[PDB]
């Protein structure tokens, strides 16, 4: 259960944000053996949530830190929430958390982009409560993304630097204690009627329920007092790229109330071709990061519009989620925008033997399965969500891979039955084992920067060759999910080179050129949308730098080029 | 009354930040003449609050808008506040704002920098309500900061960009009906004896209070019933700066509840010195600004954490608010870290005859001392603030200024007894006609920059003449309060000119040689903290260049040489 948190008559959020103390382990797990949850920080510093905690401080050691740190404030129980029941949400903590209140430990959770809560409708008092959280940032290989520890040395394979802290909203809301507990929406079209097919969860089955569709001008279109059911929307405003509508479920149960937007849209794949309500879509966009200035990973909603705002004046219509699950606030402002979303897990970093029973084994399997079913219970009523991607660039050439995921592929198929899976390519295509489960083939090809670096005229036969080997060895349609070049702003020069401007334009400019020769090609997402921070390494200046726009939001050269073409496609 | 919400349990605060809705005029007035707050906003985009809206689009036309913008959103009352008082609280709005509520007018403000709020006890209902939010941006000269308009254009002559938007939080509280509305706490010192002087105003003044003086492990050290009272704290851990005490004023009345947190510490000013708790103090640090890339003026905790984690590394101990009232979660930081803090208003611009009937005349003196009432009202109780600045480089040479200026340091005298009164200076000293007002001289002052740019050699000479003129023509101890040079991170060069790392670094060294030579200084600040956006004009690459940080909070060369001097002094 993981309806996102409302406000309405009956439902209260409290916001727990703000400026907390902080702490760090000087030994591992320090603060665990110490017992420091029984009694309040002691020797803290000032720390925002939400942001991740490297960038704040001119501390090297706390940005290289390795282990567990400590969080903590206080809240307080208003009298009028006499006899609500009480849950605490964290949006997210990176990677691992053990939530203390008031010194008694009462939760867990493992894995840094997904939400968790505890109900202490029963051990919060009224007025002041101390709330406690160890973060941790170790990663295993039983954890997603992937990592291991060597002799203490924190070891990975992605790219992304291993940002940690609360990065998102923290949350105390009250419901009534009866209640709705979980929601799921499905829809179909005939010619021009919609139909909605619903399910409500409640903790009181037997009783009364009153359930309204609303329209946008939250007028009712349909209406019923069934916990299950399916009900038709005639003439119904469909969810469309680029002209979102959406409808409301608005449901009144007891006490409580509900409000669901949700969006009525079709998907379906045909050979060649992606179709959104019967039309052909073609994926123009980014993967992305959540990164940016000072806070790392921490949400920030007025960079969210600023990037919204930068897709919409390049011509983007999509992104995805690079590498972990976002924020449920871009989500939403996907929903409300009309941009279409690849929703992926955090399956980063299976690669370099890989697939052997003392690394990535059967307890990964087992957790991986875990989080898509985490992943879906929180996105599966997003209308922007067309396709769940469960793995970036796995070591996807070695035998073993091939029951690992097509037991993952399996297992989000009986989730979910109406959105394509995908997983995005680095191996050769000679040598991949796994895309045959997928419905659309995604692959990162890096032709003018990983291979063949500066040599502008080998980017377009190279690309062709490759894509159409793609098409001929799995028959799906393609989209390649990553390709471009690292770029230094002002760096500028003619004949153009790697790193400077003018090339970063050329090579992506020759691999679009191989792409529109393919009538088989669905997609292009540019790597990346903006510079972001990664691991220390010679080969990453001040982080990643293929960033169409600066870490700051402005537009290198090749921004303008991307824009005429995007938009007039 | 304008004492911070606080939630506890018996006041609570739902924050109305997120994503609004947000459309500009296209014509002058074009909403109050078409009456849009009468229904919900159409044709809108999402803008963040809080933030300033004009950096947020790829829309020339936004940025630099004149006149008025909407804003609105929807917000509920939760039936468990059925019985409470209601208030929506404005941290600001720049820089004016009408406030609808359901389509009805229900307050106005004039003034960018300082909190409003509205009752809607009587107004608001159960479940959902409208709010709408005009904001202006028109400066004219009853304004403050000073502008005026010409044809529509805005003119002004302070240098810093005039952002406009919702830069702080907006946030509905509730209390009890009969509650606490104001508390005056004022401090003495007796050997190691605390007394502390408070005064409680509230709704209903025959019935019984309850005073609780608490430490920080909150421990109760004193204790009384009366609404006015002196009570003694022995052995009081005093405020220091760089080593804050906070004790807590916990007040019990009926069924409300307040806890307001203060500091014992003391000020007195002798011609050569300045004394916090009878110890010398020298102010070394910055003028700042409420300034960051994306959101303009909004506020930034995460930014607000790094900016006192840089001030801390830069052995900094101070910052004046240029040219400002900054966001109360600044100044309650500022409370906690030790960190010391000129408190200044809005009276910039006043510069190009200035003091004239048809421009800074009798109706921007009463709004002066308006906004120097409001700022009092909500910064009185924080030890952070030692002294008020009541203007900003006013064109104080002539005659009218004087009786002009008289009236305010008067004004500003009776409401605080014994904070020192300043403004800062930038007519030549013989021309000066309003600084023999103030308790301490404070000059801005760019030998180097302004003045004989280039020629290292002649600031030294220069400044230490200017200084003693100061001294001379009016006997009061001085701050340089601005001093500094434009510099392009990046740009170095041998010998150093003007724009390049290296001089930067060398003229701060010149000045500072002449201020290591006057007895009489008690304070340098630099000019600036952080590269910060202008108005454009051809002295301003992308903005004001003078930070000692880059705009993302990186430093320059001479933040090295700078930390080395102020560390060990
Ligand atoms: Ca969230
Ligand atoms: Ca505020």
């Amino acid at each position: 259960d993981m309806l996102f948190p409302v406000d309405n008559e009956a439902r209260q959020i409290k916001e727990l944000n703000g400026i907390w103390k902080f702490k760090r382990d000087n030994y591992y797990k320090q603060g665990f053996e110490e017992k420091w949850f029984e009694k309040p920080l002691e020797d803290v510093i000032d720390m925002p949530v939400p942001s991740s905690y490297n960038d704040i401080t001119t501390d090297q050691e706390l940005r290289d830190h390795v282990g567990w740190v400590w969080y903590e404030r206080k809240f307080a129980v208003p009298r009028l929430w006499k006899d609500q029941r009480l849950v605490l949400r964290f949006g997210s903590v990176t990677h691992h958390a053990v939530i203390y209140l008031n010194g008694k430990e009462i939760t867990r959770h493992k894995g840094g982009f997904l939400p968790f809560e505890a109900d202490v409708t029963e051990m919060a008092n009224e007025g002041e409560n101390r709330l406690t959280v160890a973060v941790g940032n170790i990663l295993e290989w039983d954890c997603l993304p992937v990592g291991h520890i060597e002799y203490m040395e924190q070891k990975f394979d992605f790219d992304f630097f291993n940002y940690s802290g609360i990065h998102r909203p923290v949350r105390l809301y009250c419901t009534p204690k009866e209640y709705i507990e979980d929601i799921s929406v499905r829809t179909t079209v005939d010619d021009k009627d919609g139909m909605v097919h619903y399910e409500i969860k409640t903790n009181a089955e037997e009783k009364f329920i009153k359930v309204y569709i609303r329209d946008e001008k939250n007028q009712v279109v349909a209406e019923s007092n069934e916990m299950k059911d399916m009900v038709l929307v005639k003439d119904a405003q469909l969810w469309q790229p680029g002209s979102a509508y959406l409808y409301k479920l608005d449901i009144y149960f007891g006490q409580d109330h509900y409000t669901l937007p949700f969006g009525i849209r079709t998907i379906q794949l045909t050979e060649k071709q992606f179709l959104i309500n019967g039309k052909p879509f073609y994926f123009k966009g980014f993967g992305k990061h959540e990164d940016s200035d000072i806070r790392g990973k921490g949400l920030d909603e007025a960079l969210n519009v600023r990037d919204c705002e930068l897709l919409k004046w390049i011509g983007a219509n999509s992104f995805r989620t690079s590498h972990y699950p976002y924020a449920e606030e871009m989500m939403q402002m996907a929903d409300q925008k009309g941009i279409v979303v690849i929703d992926e897990v955090p399956a980063v970093g299976m690669n370099f033997g890989i697939f052997t029973e003392d690394k990535v084994n059967e307890k990964t399997l087992a957790y991986h399965k875990q989080v898509l079913k985490e992943l879906y219970q929180r996105d599966k009523n997003h209308p922007c969500v067309v396709m769940w991607s469960i793995t970036n660039e796995p070591h996807s050439s070695e035998e073993a891979s091939r029951n690992y995921f097509e037991e993952v592929t399996k297992y989000i198929r009986k989730l979910d039955s109406e959105r394509p899976i995908t997983g995005t390519m680095n191996v050769d295509v000679e040598e991949d084992k796994i895309s045959q489960f997928f419905d659309v083939v995604c692959i990162n090809r890096y032709f003018g920067w990983y291979v063949g670096a500066g040599k502008i005229e080998r980017i377009y036969p190279s690309l062709k060759t490759d894509l159409i080997k793609w098409h001929e060895k799995y028959g799906k349609p393609v989209i390649v999910t990553e390709y471009g070049a690292d770029t230094i702003a002002g760096l500028h020069k003619l004949p153009e080179v790697i790193f400077s401007e003018e090339y970063q334009k050329r090579c992506i400019e020759e691999n679009n050129k191989a792409m529109d020769e393919c009538d088989f090609v669905i997609g292009e997402h540019i790597w990346a949308f903006a510079d972001f921070m990664t691991a220390f390494g010679l080969k990453r200046v001040d982080g990643n730098k293929k960033g169409i726009f600066t870490r700051e939001r402005q537009p290198k050269t090749a921004a303008f080029a991307i824009r005429e073409r995007w938009r007039k496609m």
